[PDB]
């Protein structure tokens, strides 16, 4: 016997996750199965994403030494059935109004403000890089979320002292690029880039800096398969290149500088991304997502 989700308060929706009010120190950290391309949620849900996302950041949580926010095991018998396994409880905190990003590699806005300016957040870069250049050491790019619907704003550090102050915004600083390096190395010693990554943080009542978000998930980070990378180019997307080839392609009859809500997945290319999922996921834990719990 599990509680219903119906008996908890939703509090916060993203694109494809959700949160709940489970007491007034406990909320339910909740991953769906919908993605995400080309800033659109897609029709069609991607079988087991949420679960396998989750079990992706439970996993990076126990890699790394940071404190964090998870409150309970995975099958916590607080989690309702509905969400078991794609859902996890979690302390709530006073969470910290930056988005905390590592660049690895040069792409994305990154790139752009890179190109743009010569600079990244503040970090002035030689001169000579491109798409998908390797960044060493990894940039700190603070962001901070905007309208809805709308990308996150690139700031420097400056702007992240302005919000959270001097000693802490070192810290955020410190502590992101302490934990990209880390998750970075270990993906890659398996076969896959993690080229940024991008989390929030959250401060317990004792003042503690705690890690609050999901973890280096293909959705807060992008995946790359590390035997094909080619600096110079785009790097595909390890778990989304399917989706974005057929909404791209000459069968979805869907024309993408049309901003018009695109078309649902072929069934195959959903099972397809599902694989890719679970591929990266074994690849990089070394578990058996069979092993994952789940309804
Ligand atoms: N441990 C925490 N304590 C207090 N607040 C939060 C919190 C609030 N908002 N968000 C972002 C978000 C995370 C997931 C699903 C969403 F819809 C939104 C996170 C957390 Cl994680």
């Amino acid at each position: 016997m599990r509680p219903s989700l119906s008996d908890y308060q939703h509090v916060a929706s993203g694109k494809v996750r959700e949160l709940y009010r489970v007491d007034d120190e406990h909320l339910l950290f909740v991953a769906t199965d919908r993605i995400s391309a080309f800033d659109f949620v897609l029709d069609t849900p991607i079988p087991d994403k949420g679960r396998i996302l989750t079990a992706m950041s439970v996993f990076f949580f126990g890699l790394l030494t940071v404190p964090n926010h998870l409150a309970g095991p995975p099958d916590d018998p607080r989690i309702p059935e509905e969400v078991l396994g794609r859902a996890l409880l979690v302390r709530r905190l006073d969470m910290l109004p930056v988005e905390c990003v590592a660049r690895g590699y040069l792409t994305g806005s990154g790139l752009l403000d890179y190109q743009r300016t010569g600079a990244v957040c503040g970090h002035v870069l030689p001169q000579g890089l491109g798409e998908a250049s390797r960044l060493d050491p990894p940039l700190f790019t603070p962001a901070t979320k905007a309208d809805i619907g709308e990308h996150d704003m690139n700031v420097d550090f400056a702007a992240v002292v302005g919000l959270v102050g001097a000693v802490r915004a070192n810290q955020l600083r410190d502590e992101t690029i302490k934990i990209y390096t880390r998750a970075a190395a270990h993906a890659l010693h398996k076969g896959i880039i993690l080229a940024d990554t991008k989390f929030e943080f959250g401060v317990d009542i004792e003042g503690n800096l705690v890690l609050a978000d999901e973890v280096f998930t293909p959705d807060s980070s992008r995946y790359w398969d590390a035997a094909h990378y080619q600096p110079g180019v785009v790097q595909d997307s390890f778990d989304k290149q399917f989706v974005r080839n057929w909404l791209t392609g000459p069968e979805s009859g869907w024309d993408r500088a049309s901003d018009t809500p695109p078309p649902p997945l072929p069934d195959e290319v959903a099972v397809a991304t599902r694989e890719r999922y679970i591929e990266a996921y074994e690849r990089i834990s070394g578990l058996s997502f069979s092993d994952w719990i789940g309804p």
